[PDB]
RNA sequence: UAGCAGCACAUAAUGGUUUGUGGAUGUUGGGUGCAGGCCAUACUGUGCUGCCUCA
């Protein structure tokens, strides 16, 4: 609160302020400059009034000038070099004054230019004095000020200083310095320090003093120790008189060690110090070796001699195992009593030296362990480059209740509220008292001091002096009842609870660690003296207007009454109530039945209904390349064959797009085209068709699984498949009745033929009969058929020819010996054969003696065309399901091909996957939901928006909607394994892997997302938005001084508007965008948090669209990696800094200010990423979209040039998440071990790549450790490549 | 172009052994991390193969 009070005080009247550190100094300076900068902008004659800075030293000039230039928008000018400045003339300073707006110069230069008068006193606006204390002394600032005050119209001077309280006899010296300073500056002074502010607002801590008396040892060993200390001093004197070199100071370590020894012995016990001394001796021996002078080395050896002498005296210690409070310093007993009194216990102890702190911690720990009563003890200590990391680790260990610390604890650490601040010794200066007492912020705050009885005499007057200084500092700073309804509704309301209610209401509002929530109240003054209070809620509140009540004299009455009437408005908003206050998880899986399209259901042909016939046109569009071909059997284009299959059905089949299949010839396109229609069949003919269909199916494919049994009727899939041939030589295909009936009467219909070949009736071979032939060997595998295609006839090869193996000379010998088979004809040819395809999943690309054989009835050309029949029929079922879904949802529709892409899960391993559509649909879903919420509920804050958005887009909600609309029932998940899972038509299981599929809810949600991606990529944005309404997700509609204050407050954003290359028709949205929560002066508009919600969703949807439309068509892993990279907040922050948005951003949080000040120089070189930068970056995008009338394309032309240099870099070298990257490289062999906690508190994880090694990684979190382990694994694997 | 049993060698794995080395509460060294050198059990892959589907 002090920062806001100082800012508004400086705004109201000329202010003098005493600071503590340079951060606040620069901060208040630049902040007031920004606040009053509106008066400087504009090269207009009636107001050409500038701002000037006066400094004493060049180094500070450079520091401040650079800080202002970097973080300010106004151009800056410097006139520091006195000789150069003085070597100038009036007409050349003229253009210098005209050029820059902010001027910085040294004291001598300032006095020179003021003396000459060029810098008009009326042209200065904010005369800021740095190190204002110099004005007290005989400094040129006095002359400068008498000059300025001589003018009629004067600037708003400000004095900034930090050297106050440095006096000796402060109770009167400070008063005189303050009075003389203020009368010179003719202004009011305000002061603000952490402790004084905390005590002013709370005044909770209580101070306590504890007296201690000296204690000696009966053994007198203490005196022995003093005499060895004196011996050490004598040795140091001997070294001093014999240093023998002015440039050598190697004795410093020696006197430092002796100083530590005497200090620790006098203050506390020596045993801890003596024990810890050995570690320093381990380095001291190295220093001894490093020592060059033999005499000095000998002295340092005597230093070791002394240390071991004390070690020798340590033998006199009695029972070192436990001290029993018999040899410790009496202060230890006092400390133990203090600790026991409260024996929570969040205690902070202060001590002088670091070594003293270490030994004190050791002593306290040992006492706690030895004393059984000491059970609450949990102590730690505060104090190469590793030590800094250790300090950070110890900061993370802040949860310890007892912390010992040295003087460094006064700053640089956000210690929580403490209930017990122990001061082990008398503080040296009032400032130390301030910093030390400024930490006991707990309610039960006890600031306890430990002091020797003798020294209390001085400490008493010191305490008096300190409290007097605090008192003068404080003094200088000082200088009907509401009811819901008449009868019922809830509890009564009292006047005193109003402040508490307002406070908790303020606490309810959203905030981040950098912001602070607090209302502002002040009294309007009245001539009658009955000033009335006015209240202002934070900018994020739903309403922004002054709340007032009747005018009363009393402050308490006015404040409570204004709070009470405020509660009326809070309830009108609805903030007050009657009291005025797993599913969707990867684990869950369900089995669902498959569904057959309605067009295919009830398709059994019958004579009393006309029937339709479709032809399965097949064309070899893309034959396999010759180089790829290794099997080398000749290609078989099915178009040459006059025969072709077709589907006979009783109900028309809707059209479906052409689709491919992959077979021997390669990629063959299918066309299920209706060629003939409106024709019945005879009864007997119908039985012929049906029996032949069963015969062909069963025997050709051999899929008569005993679990299944045939049903001529009553099965859901009852569509017939038949062959066709050109009939009557008319070039028109038809059902070849003659061919079917001839095959039906074939003698080789069942079983192998028993040929009657003999020497009198030998076998005769006819090439034409074997031109197209499938032959079944008879002799081999009786009752176990094996079919082969005829490749070609090798007339040159005969049974009498030479056999390959040396076991037999000829094939005839092989047949006569291994099987004893007679051949009637000896001089007859042989032919080559090929094995019938054992594989049946053709849905995706994976890249003999004729006498013994028997001719199969069906020709091999038709057999080859039949091998694709199951694949084609299954794909037909899939496409028909997809088309039915598309038509139902339509009732310019989306392509069923994309629908198929959206309905197939990745587990199926199908060539058509389900990721790109998923990603696009998910992004669009988020954007649509966010836009709907923004439009439907204008009066809502970020908490409500974010919670409702996450609830609406919740995966459980998506699962519920999908199941409600029946969407999950349509996907395909199982890999196509027809031998196991396929249920062919006419066959059903006779009393699950056939009629049921198990799918996870995650996959269901992914499919629903893909559907959205499909519709967005096909039917356009409007149709995609309408799709959610079709799904039921409601996202479309059902179907006094403002101008002058805005005109002033807009300041100079025009120079930014030219950078963004765009101008809004309404100026309110710029202010909406950049209005931070802390800059409460803007009472006209809302904050930026509301614009964050819309801006993020806009930029996410735009970036996802741009990545998806990339013609490279990266894999889903790359897409996910790129999405995470582009959406990363560090990236958005870097982009904001690259385009200097921070130069125009305005905020009040000093912590945020310092963080940004560091962050900006970090990027200027080219580390905490400030969240505000990303927030403003998103909010600007939201502003562009809001003014553009819901036109995304306009936002794209604005932001694409901004993003263009980054996407090129990322696409050129995509950063791949190590986790998913490893999972993709080794989806099965990579196994991650459970989380293991190491002794240092970190988590160790082991990843095992089966067959490639185990890798261990350590990290603060399980995810980080996994990432490190994956990185190590990938690095090893690539090194091994 | 099928199935299966041995052999050479690489691998990391679960156990140990031993030389060196580390900061550490180090009551006078068993708490723990990383290099070399060995012993046992066990996994995968290319070859040396061998038998055995079909001709």
């Amino acid at each position: 609160k002090y920062q806001v009070e100082l800012l508004e005080a400086a705004l109201d009247h000329n202010t003098i302020v005493c600071l503590n550190t340079g951060s606040g100094k620069t901060f208040i300076a630049v902040l007031l400059t920004k606040e009053l900068a509106h008066q400087i902008r504009g090269d207009l004659n009636p107001h050409a009034k500038r701002t000037v800075f006066l400094v004493n030293s060049a180094n500070q000039v450079a520091q401040q000038v650079s800080a202002v230039r970097t973080h300010s928008d106004l151009k800056v000018g410097e006139y520091s070099d006195l000789e150069v400045n003085a070597s100038w003339t009036k007409e050349r300073w003229s253009q210098e004054f005209t050029k820059h707006q902010v001027l910085i110069m040294t004291c001598y230069v300032a006095l020179t230019v003021l003396k000459n008068g060029y810098l008009s006193l009326s042209d200065i606006n904010l005369l800021v004095f740095d190190e204002c204390h110099l004005a007290i002394l005989d400094h040129p600032y006095r002359e400068i000020m008498k000059l300025c005050e001589s003018c009629p119209s004067c600037p708003r001077i400000l004095g900034l200083t930090a050297s106050i309280l440095n006096g000796k006899c402060d109770p009167e010296e400070l008063e005189e310095k303050i009075q003389k300073l203020e009368r010179i500056l003719r202004s009011d002074a305000e002061t603000a320090t952490d402790l004084v502010v905390l005590d002013r607002y709370t005044s909770q801590p209580c101070e306590i003093v504890v007296d201690c008396g000296p204690f000696t040892d009966r053994s007198g060993l203490y005196e022995r120790l003093l005499m060895e200390l004196e011996a050490a001093l004598d040795f140091i004197n001997d070294c001093n008189v014999a240093v023998h070199s002015k440039e050598r100071d190697s004795t410093l370590i020696s006197k430092q060690i002796l100083s530590d020894c005497r200090a620790v012995l006098v203050v506390l016990g020596p045993w801890c110090a003596d024990k810890v001394a050995g570690m320093m001796v381990r380095e001291l021996q190295k220093y001894i070796k490093h020592e060059q002078e033999e005499l000095h080395r000998k002295f340092l050896l005597f230093t070791d001699t002394l240390l071991r002498k004390i070690h020798a005296l340590c033998e006199e210690y009695f029972s070192p195992a436990s001290l029993d409070l018999k040899y410790v310093t009496p202060k230890v007993m006092k400390l133990l009593e203090i600790l026991r009194k409260y024996k929570i216990l969040c205690g902070i102890i202060f001590v002088e030296r670091r070594y003293t702190a270490v030994v004190l911690n050791r002593l306290i720990k040992e006492a706690g362990k030895q004393d059984p009563e000491l059970a609450y003890i949990s102590s730690n200590f505060i104090t190469e480059f590793r030590k800094q990391e250790e300090v950070l680790r110890k900061f993370r260990a802040h949860e310890t209740n007892l912390l010992i610390a040295t003087s460094v604890v006064e700053e640089g650490v956000d210690i929580p509220k403490c209930n017990l601040v122990v001061r082990f010794d008398l503080p040296t200066e009032y400032r130390s008292y301030v910093q030390s007492k400024g930490r006991a912020r707990a309610p039960i705050s006890n600031y306890v001091m430990l002091a020797d009885t003798d020294k209390i005499k001085s400490f008493e007057e010191d305490l008096k002096t300190y409290k007097a200084i605090e008192k003068i500092l404080r003094n200088k700073c000082s200088k009907p009842p509401y009811v819901l309804r008449p009868d019922d509704g809830g509890p009564r309301v009292t006047i005193n609870t109003a402040i508490g209610h307002i406070n908790r209401y303020c606490a309810r509002l959203p905030s981040d660690p950098f912001t602070h929530l607090a209302p502002k109240c002040r009294t309007r003054e009245l001539p009658d003296g009955t000033f009335y209070s006015t209240l202002y809620l934070p900018i994020n509140s739903p309403l922004r207007a002054s709340i007032v009540g009747p005018p009363m004299d009393s402050v308490r009455l006015a404040e409570r009454v204004v709070a009470l009437i405020c509660c009326e408005k809070l309830h009108k908003i609805g903030e007050l109530d009657e009291h005025l206050m797993r599913p969707g998880s990867t684990k869950r899986r369900q089995c669902y039945p498959k569904a057959i399209p309605e067009c295919l259901r009830e398709s059994y042909p019958k004579p009393d209904q006309p029937c339709y016939l479709y032809v399965i046109g097949m064309v070899l569009t893309t034959p396999l390349p010759d180089e790829l071909n290794f099997r080398r059997r000749k290609l078989y284009p099915p178009e040459d064959t006059t025969r072709c299959f077709g589907i006979l059905t009783a109900k028309p089949i809707p059209q479906i797009p052409h689709f491919p299949v992959y077979t021997r010839s390669g990629e063959v396109t299918i066309s299920i085209e209706l060629k003939k229609s409106g024709f019945t069949l005879s009864q007997q003919m119908l039985e012929l068709i049906t029996r032949l269909h069963q015969y062909i199916f069963s025997h050709i494919l051999r899929l008569e699984k005993p679990a299944l049994e045939f049903k001529p009727t009553g099965a859901e899939s009852a569509y017939c498949v038949l062959p066709l041939n050109v009939v009557n030589d008319s070039g028109t295909l038809d059902i070849d009745f003659k061919f079917m009936e001839d095959i039906e009467k074939s003698e080789a219909r069942i079983g192998i033929p028993s040929t009657k070949y003999s020497k009198e009736t030998p076998f005769v071979f006819k090439l034409e009969d074997y031109q197209d032939a499938v032959i079944i060997p008879r002799y081999r595998n009786f009752d176990q058929p094996h079919r082969f295609y005829v490749a070609d006839v090798y007339t040159d090869l005969t049974p009498l020819s030479k056999f390959p193996s040396p076991e037999y000379e000829t094939f005839a010998e092989y047949y006569k010996t291994k099987y004893n088979l007679d051949l009637t004809n000896l001089n007859q040819p042989l032919l080559d054969v090929d094995h019938t395809s054992s594989r049946l999943n053709l849905l995706t690309p994976r890249h003999l003696v004729p006498e013994l054989c028997a001719i199969h009835p069906i020709p091999a050309s038709l057999w080859r065309k039949a091998v694709c029949l199951p694949s084609i029929l299954y794909r037909l079922h899939c496409l028909l399901t997809a088309e039915e879904l598309r038509a139902q949802t339509a009732s310019l529709g989306p392509n069923p091909g994309l629908i198929l892409q959206a309905l197939t899960l990745s587990n199926a391993s199908d060539g058509f996957n389900l990721e790109r559509l998923e990603m696009l649909g998910d992004s669009f879903l988020k954007h649509a939901i966010t836009t709907y919420l923004f439009c439907t509920y204008p009066d809502a804050h970020e908490g409500r928006l974010s919670y409702m958005r996450s609830k609406k887009v919740s995966n459980c909600n998506l699962y519920r909607l999908g199941k409600k609309k029946g969407l999950p029932s349509r996907m395909v998940v199982s890999i196509f394994d027809p031998p196991v899972n396929w249920l062919p038509p006419g066959y059903v299981v006779n009393q699950d892997l056939h009629t049921e599929q198990c799918i996870a809810d995650k996959s269901i949600a992914d499919c629903v997302a893909a559907l959205l991606g499909c519709y967005l990529t096909s039917c356009g944005e409007r149709a995609a938005q309408l799709f959610l309404c079709s799904l039921g997700l409601k996202v479309l509609p059902v179907i006094p001084d403002a101008e002058k204050t805005l005109n002033h407050l807009i300041s100079g954003f025009e120079t930014f508007e030219k950078k963004i290359n765009y101008r809004f028709k309404n100026k309110a949205y710029l202010l909406q965008a950049f209005t931070h929560a802390s800059y409460h002066y803007n009472t006209i508009t809302d904050c930026y948090q509301r614009l964050e919600f819309l801006g993020d969703a806009i930029l996410d949807y735009l970036i996802t669209k741009h990545l998806y439309e990339d013609p490279r068509q990266h894999s889903p892993g790359v897409l996910t990696d790129l999405r995470s990279a582009l959406v990363n907040n560090t990236i958005f922050a870097s982009l904001a800094v690259k385009y200097d948005y921070h130069k125009y951003f305005k905020a009040v949080s000093p912590e945020l200010f310092h963080v940004i000040d560091d962050f900006v120089k970090f990027q200027l070189e080219k580390i905490e990423v400030p969240k505000a930068m990303g927030d403003i970056f998103a909010s600007l995008a939201g502003a562009i979209y809001m003014d553009s009338g819901m036109s995304l394309e306009v936002v794209w032309q604005v932001y694409y040039p901004m993003m263009q240099p980054l996407i090129e870099k990322f696409s050129a070298n995509v950063p791949r998440s190590p986790v998913r990257e490893l999972l993709e490289m080794e989806p099965e062999t990579a196994k991650f071990s459970p989380a293991e906690r190491t002794y240092d508190g970190k988590v160790r994880v082991t990843v095992e790549v089966v067959g490639k090694g185990k890798f261990k990684g350590v990290g603060r979190s399980y995810r980080i450790a996994k990432s490190a382990a994956a990185r190590r694994a990938l690095r090893s694997l690539k090194a091994n490549q």
